[PDB]
């Protein structure tokens, strides 16, 4: 059952990443939207943001990839 | 269990996928609606969130079809 | 297990953009009653950002006409 | 095993395509009463709104039949 | 395994429809004590609603049924 | 099995018509409370409410005594 | 499998019955607290609403004893 | 299964009243605070509140106790 | 199987009264700070809705009790 | 299944002990930020509710000493 | 089942551990940021609540020992 | 089953480690934002609460690692 | 089952650390947004917090991996 092992390892990656990244963009465009001027700060923050957020998922993909090969 | 672990993959895939679109669009939506003279940089910022938040439920599809093979 | 593997893949697909449309649409009846004039680059928005909050979900449909097929 | 996948398939299928309708038909409603000379243009947005949220959910009523027989 | 299925279509369907007609219904409600004088305009987009928010829980039933009978 | 499919049924019937009657009725109670001159226009519009949203669930239970019998 | 179907069924329907009239009280308190002369004005609307609400989940009850004896 | 069937009948049922009267009171606690003059009227409302609230949980009970013996 | 039941019974009864008591203390201790010279009266309401909330869960725990021993 | 009751019996007393004098504790926190002077009632409120909301878990973890010893 | 039980037991000590004191704590930084003369009597509040919150979640842990050796 | 019982054990560390932290420094982080004169209080408060709220996490780990070896 | 538990590990690992850094990340960029001078303070507090976050997630995926290999 190698299969669920990759299946609910990579499931629940992709959750993990989406909602990670859809919480921090909604928050970038709520911040440019009110401080237009800080767009380029807020728009660095999210892509050191969005880097951090994706590491343990991308590891978790790493390791669905594993245990399927 | 080859289906169900290309079920689980692919299933957990499309709730990540549309719902963190879901939050980066609205954020959008409200965002113009609230400065209608940020449309441009606030579109940016949605296919730019679109693109990070899609990148783990797309390797999660990937998966999926590895499982079915 | 050829019917479970494309019933939770179709069911969740279904989920996934059902609620995600829902979501986006709110966003433009919501910002359309608020900005009339916006209406037609909110409804831009939401063609747009369906789309894209369908993309995996179709995906999560194909493959689980794999399953049964 | 077709019996119980037939019955997810459609049971989800029945859960998002009525929550769905039921947030659009909520924005509408809410649109509607603030600002009533908005009715049509937020009615036919409900419209294309409901059809695009029901899309998938009835794919996967189509995918439940399908396992069915 | 055919009774589990004619429940659970059923029981989802029953979740699905009765909930998104309270939403619906909720909004009309809420609507109408706001404005009294939309009472007919939003009691009609409560039937078109409700019609719209119950088609494919009607469905899940008659596939419900499929399976018991 | 037949056991179970009924209980399932009747006990995912009987959260759907309670909750969604608590939803509609405390909307009717609100909506009371904010413009009482509205008593009999709103508890109208809540029996219209709840025999609709009482519709699934009753199916859903005829459904639970078919599975029984 | 008949008795933890009677349990399944009297156990859903008792969190559907209590809470359900937790919700319709609550309202009832809140309206009576705002507008005190109401009282039995939401009282009945209470008891009209509770009754109602209760409806399904007596009859998963029934079903219950019906599952047991 | 005698004894896991009155486990839920009977732990879903402590759910059921020991939240519902939680509600019920919590709300009679907060109005009595705004109105200290509507302590009798809401404490009255409380109790029957709480009665019909606990009303399918006792049953409930009994059927689980009908299952142990 | 006993200890299964006797664990859920229990368990379910432990959360029950737990957080039934903590929402009405929370509530008294909310209405004390907001009007502290009714700091008798909303205690009373305390005990007599803790006494209630916890009525059915105490129940609960015989029960598991009966079904361990 | 001995362990396994154990485990149920105690975790969800320790998910039920802990959140509800977390709930208790913020509220006396909070109480205690608007009004320092009702620092000293509040307190007493706080201790003799944990010991009402730690009352059934306590004795959950009794049943799980007795379903383990 | 020892080691599903020692999981489970401490699986559930910690997060009702953790989440209890992140609400204590989170409730002690906003009270301080309101009041920073505060800061020293609801650090004490917090200190009390968290030994309160954890007692439970740790007997879960020596219980989880007691399954495992 | 060792290892299922390391992962469960694992998992719901992580769960509660995590989001109990994210709990606090959200708070440090709006306490900051509001108070940028406490940000040494806040940070010290912090840590502390990290430190208590990782405790059963923690422990937890160290019972994943004992199950697993 | 090592499979299984390598996911589980890995899984909920993903879950903890993507959303646990989507609210610290958050809470930064609307701490930037409201107060822009705070900027440095925030990112210190987000890098902090973020580690401290990640810290038991990491080490369940250590664990994830000590399953397999
Ligand atoms: C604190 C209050 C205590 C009240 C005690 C009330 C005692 C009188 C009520 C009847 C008790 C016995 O009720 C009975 O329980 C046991 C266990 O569930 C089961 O008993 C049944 O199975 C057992 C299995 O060994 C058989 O030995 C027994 O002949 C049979 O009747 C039945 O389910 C139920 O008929
Ligand atoms: C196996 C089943 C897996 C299901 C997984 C589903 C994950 C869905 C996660 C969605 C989280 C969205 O939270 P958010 O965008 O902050 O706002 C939510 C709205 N409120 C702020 C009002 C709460
Ligand atoms: C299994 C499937 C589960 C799906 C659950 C989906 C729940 C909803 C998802 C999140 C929807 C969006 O919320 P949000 O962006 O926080 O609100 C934004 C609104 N304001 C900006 C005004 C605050
Ligand atoms: C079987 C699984 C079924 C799951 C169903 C989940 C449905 C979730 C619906 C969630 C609707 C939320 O609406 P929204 O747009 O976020 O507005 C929220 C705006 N505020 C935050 C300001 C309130
Ligand atoms: C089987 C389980 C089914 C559960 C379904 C639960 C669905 C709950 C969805 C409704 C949750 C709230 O969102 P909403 O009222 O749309 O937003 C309100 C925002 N405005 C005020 C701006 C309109
Ligand atoms: C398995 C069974 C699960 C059933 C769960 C049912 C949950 C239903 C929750 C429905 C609650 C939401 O209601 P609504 O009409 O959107 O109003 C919300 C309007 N405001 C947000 C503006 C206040
Ligand atoms: C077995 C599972 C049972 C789950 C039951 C869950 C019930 C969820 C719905 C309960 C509340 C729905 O109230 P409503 O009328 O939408 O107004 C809500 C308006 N406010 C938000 C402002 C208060
Ligand atoms: C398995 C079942 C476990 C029990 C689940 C019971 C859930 C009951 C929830 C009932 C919630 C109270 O509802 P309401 O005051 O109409 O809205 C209040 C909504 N807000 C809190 C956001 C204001
Ligand atoms: C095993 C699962 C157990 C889950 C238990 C969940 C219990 C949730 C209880 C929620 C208590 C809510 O209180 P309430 O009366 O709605 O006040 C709301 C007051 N306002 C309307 C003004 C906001
Ligand atoms: C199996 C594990 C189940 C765990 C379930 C935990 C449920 C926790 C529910 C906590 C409900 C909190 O409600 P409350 O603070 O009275 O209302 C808040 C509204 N006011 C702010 C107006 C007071
Ligand atoms: C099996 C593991 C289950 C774990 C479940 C954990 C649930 C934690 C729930 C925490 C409930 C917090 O309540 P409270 O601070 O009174 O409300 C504060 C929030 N409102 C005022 C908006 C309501
Ligand atoms: C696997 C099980 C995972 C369960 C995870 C549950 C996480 C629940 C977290 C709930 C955190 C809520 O914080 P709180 O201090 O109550 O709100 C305080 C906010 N105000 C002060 C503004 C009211
Ligand atoms: C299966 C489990 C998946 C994980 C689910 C975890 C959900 C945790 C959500 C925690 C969100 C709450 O945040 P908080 O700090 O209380 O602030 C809220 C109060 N303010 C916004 C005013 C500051
Ligand atoms: C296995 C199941 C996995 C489910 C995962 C669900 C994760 C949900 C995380 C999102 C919850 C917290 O979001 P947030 O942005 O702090 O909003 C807090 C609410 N405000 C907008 C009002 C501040």
């Amino acid at each position: 059952m190698a299969f669920l092992g990759a299946a609910i390892a990579a499931g629940l990656a992709a959750v993990a990443g989406a909602i990670a990244v859809a919480i921090i963009v909604k928050a970038t465009i709520e911040g440019t939207t009110r401080q237009p001027e800080l767009r380029g700060t807020l728009q660095t923050l999210m892509f050191i943001g969005v880097a951090l957020a994706e590491a343990v998922p991308i590891i978790a993909i790493v390791i669905s990839l594993l245990i399927l090969f």
